[PDB]
């Protein structure tokens, strides 16, 4: 039917300290939030899942960006590290599994690390 994508955000680990978390998830200039994990050691466990329903079709060079950051309600949020990808093994496999580190905004390798899952497929379930 008409297709969707959709991402699985999993778990964020090998987190420094302890904060409220919150994960923003951005494709084609459309982004979405996660709800704000309070008081998070190492490990977030975000489990939630995103949806971009696509009117046509999606391109081997499009690019999927994940940034997590600290959150505190009175102050700004604080950027710890992103990731991109581009989604040409999602379109031609129509499911990818997803475990890397994040970049920071020096294009350096932290050791905080993602865990999604990223489909293209039938919104419907088929
Ligand atoms: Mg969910």
């Amino acid at each position: 039917s008409h297709m969707a994508l959709i991402v699985h955000l999993k778990t964020v680990s090998e987190l420094r300290g302890r904060a409220d978390r919150i994960a923003k998830v951005t494709f084609r200039g459309q982004s979405f939030y996660s709800r704000v994990l309070e008081n998070c050691e190492d490990v977030a466990d975000f489990d939630e899942t995103f949806r971009w329903p696509v009117a046509s079709s999606i391109d081997r060079n499009e690019v999927l960006e994940i940034q997590i950051f600290n959150y505190s309600k009175v102050f700004s949020n604080k950027l710890i590290g992103t990731f991109r990808m581009v989604l040409q093994k999602v379109v031609e496999e129509n499911r990818v599994e997803v475990s890397d580190t994040l970049i920071d905004d020096n294009n350096a390798i932290i050791k905080t690390s993602l865990s999604m899952e990223v489909r293209y497929q039938a919104a419907d379930g088929t």
